[PDB]
C-alpha cells in the first residue's frame, strides 16, 4: 500500500493524493492549484486518470475539487464519493469557478460529467474497493468535510484532509484519527497556535457597536464558502445586544451557499443544530440582505453607514470588496475587519502596515479607517491542534502548507520521537 502526493506538497493548492493498494487505484482529492500556481492547472496531472478506480473528495473547496472536471475531461468515468454537504456545495463551487476563470482548463460539460458521477458516501459508511476499505472521519473545516481512513493489506493509513479549527461554534469538533501506521496529514499553520475564539469574538463586538455606533461602516473581506456564513452567524447570536443596521452579504455565491445551509442542518455543530430545531435558521441575522447585482453593490459606496459589509474577494484579489475599500477606507469612521489569513505581500499586508495611503483600483486612497485583524476566526486547526490530533501516531508525511510551516511543525513531531518527512510531488510512500 502506498500513497502518491500528487499536488500540496511544500504548498498549499492543487490537493490530490493517489493511493495504491489492493491492486486499485484510489484518488484522494483532485483540487486545482491557485494564485501563482493557477498555470499549473493546464500542466498534466502526473498520472493516468484512466487507471484511477475511484475518487474520495474530502470537502467542496476549489483546492481540494477543482480540478476534479478535468479528471472527467481527460478520459476518467469511475465513481466520485463524497458526503452530501460536500455534494451539494461542489455543484455552487464548480459552477462558479467555470463561469470565473480566465484561461478555463475544462468546460460546462466536463463540470455536468463530473457531477454526474458524484456518489453520496457518509462518514462511518465503509466503501469496498477489492480487499481494500475506505472510511470518512469528521474533519468540522467544512460542512460535509472530512478525513481518510484507508486500510487493507494489513495497514491503516489516515488522509487528514483539511483539519478545522475546534474553538469555533459553527462545525462540530474535528474527530481523532484512529491509530494508524501512516497519517498524511496538512500543516497549513503548522508554524504556530492560533488566537483564542472567544476573545477574537468580544473584540469583533466591540468593533462593530462603536463603529456602528458612530454611523460609520464595518468592511468585512470573506471567503463565499463558509467564512461568510459564520460571520452571520456571530452576528446572528449577538445581534440582540448590537446597535439595528443593515447587514449586507455583498456576493451572490455566498447567497446562493447560504440558501443551501437550512439543508446541511444535520452537518452544523450540536449548538447550530439546536437552533434550527427551536425552528429558527441561525445564519440569518435580523437585517440582513443578500446583493445580487452591481449598481445596488456600487450604490452602497456613496450611501452612509451604519452598515456591516462582508465582500469577497476573501483575500483582496478582486471582487466587489475593493470597491468598497476604495471608497471606504477614507473615512475614519469606517473599520476594516480582517476574519481570514491576509497573504504575504498582498494588499492585505500591505493595508496593515499602515501607510498614508494604498493603491486600489489604479488609485491612491488615504488610509484614515480602523484597520482590524481577528485572527480567531482562523479555519484551520493551528499548530498546537495538530500536535494533539496526531498525539500518538508513528509516522507522519506533512502536505498542504508552506515549506517552513511544515517544517516548524516537523520540528516539533520530531522530537517528539514521530518519525515525518515533508511529502515530495510524484513521490509515493509506503503505508
Ligand atoms: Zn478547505
Ligand atoms: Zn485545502
Amino acid at each position: 500500500m502506498r500513497i502518491v502526493p500528487f499536488g500540496a506538497a511544500r504548498e498549499v493548492t492543487g490537493s490530490a493524493h493517489l493511493l495504491l493498494a489492493g491492486g486499485r487505484r484510489v484518488l484522494l482529492d483532485c483540487g486545482m492549484f491557485q494564485g501563482k500556481e493557477e498555470a499549473r492547472n493546464h500542466a498534466p496531472f502526473g498520472f493516468d486518470p484512466k487507471e484511477v478506480d475511484a475518487v474520495l473528495l474530502t470537502h467542496a473547496h476549489l483546492d481540494h475539487v477543482g480540478r476534479l472536471p478535468k479528471l472527467f475531461r481527460e478520459g476518467y468515468r469511475g465513481p466520485v464519493y463524497a458526503t452530501r454537504a460536500t455534494v451539494l456545495l461542489m455543484e455552487i463551487v464548480l459552477e462558479d469557478a467555470l463561469k470565473v476563470m480566465d484561461e478555463p482548463f475544462f468546460g460546462p460539460e466536463d463540470v455536468e460529467e463530473a457531477l454526474g458521477h458524484l456518489r453520496p458516501l457518509e462518514y462511518g459508511e465503509w466503501l469496498r474497493l477489492g480487499a481494500l476499505s475506505l472510511a470518512f472521519g469528521q474533519a468540522g473545516h467544512l460542512p460535509g468535510s472530512a478525513f481518510v481512513v484507508a486500510q487493507g493489506e494489513g495497514r491503516t493509513l489516515v488522509y487528514s484532509g483539511d483539519l478545522g479549527n475546534r474553538e469555533k461554534d459553527v462545525l462540530p469538533d474535528p474527530s481523532l484519527p484512529p491509530l494508524a501506521d501512516l497519517v498524511l496529514a496538512e500543516g497549513t499553520y503548522g508554524d504556530r497556535p492560533h488566537r483564542p475564539y472567544r476573545e477574537t469574538v468580544r473584540e469583533f463586538l466591540e468593533i462593530l457597536e462603536k463603529t456602528l455606533s458612530q454611523g460609520g461602516k464595518v468592511l468585512i473581506p470573506t471567503f463565499a464558502v463558509e467564512r461568510a456564513q459564520e460571520i452571520l452567524y456571530v452576528l446572528y447570536t449577538h445581534g440582540h445586544r448590537l446597535p439595528r443596521a443593515p447587514i449586507y452579504l455583498d456576493s451572490p455565491m455566498a447567497g446562493r451557499v447560504l440558501s443551501l445551509y437550512p439543508r446541511l442542518v444535520r452537518y452544523f455543530s450540536e449548538e447550530v443544530q439546536a437552533h434550527f430545531l427551536q425552528g429558527k435558521n441561525p445564519f440569518r441575522p435580523a437585517g440582513l440582505e443578500v446583493v445580487e447585482h452591481t449598481e445596488a453593490s456600487k450604490a452602497l459606496n456613496r450611501a452612509p453607514g451604519p452598515m456591516v459589509v462582508l465582500a469577497g474577494s476573501g483575500m483582496l484579489a478582486g471582487g466587489r470588496i475593493l470597491h468598497h475599500l476604495k471608497h471606504g477606507l477614507s473615512d475614519p469612521r469606517n473599520a476594516l475587519v480582517f476574519v481570514g489569513y491576509q497573504p504575504q505581500g498582498g494588499l492585505g499586508a500591505e493595508i496593515i502596515a499602515r501607510p498614508p495611503a494604498v493603491r486600489i483600483l489604479g488609485e491612491e486612497v488615504p488610509l484614515r479607517a480602523s484597520v482590524h485583524t481577528l485572527g480567531g476566526f482562523q479555519g484551520h486547526a493551528g499548530q498546537d491542534e495538530l500536535l494533539d490530533w496526531l498525539q500518538g501516531e508513528p509516522r507522519v508525511v506533512l502536505v498542504h502548507g508552506e515549506e517552513e510551516k511544515l517544517l516548524a511543525l516537523g520540528k516539533l513531531l520530531a522530537l517528539r520521537g514521530q518519525e515525518v518527512s515533508l511529502a515530495r510531488f510524484g513521490e509515493g510512500v509506503p503505508v
